[PDB]
């Protein structure tokens, strides 16, 4: 299972897929990047299509 995140990051937006077993750890996993980028904030979740997606 590997979702695709959204950074709609205010200086900066991108997007990256990471494997995961569950929503939590993907919370945490996918944080653990943004963090390299700057962009923490408010977390959603798409479980619709499986797309995560954050927004500082």
């Amino acid at each position: 299972m590997t979702y695709k995140l959204i950074l709609n990051g205010k200086t900066l937006k991108g997007e990256t897929t990471t494997e995961a077993v569950d929503a939590a750890t993907a919370e945490k996993v996918f944080k653990q990047y943004a963090n390299d980028n700057g962009v923490d904030g408010e977390w959603t979740y798409d479980d619709a299509t499986k797309t995560f997606t954050v927004t500082e």
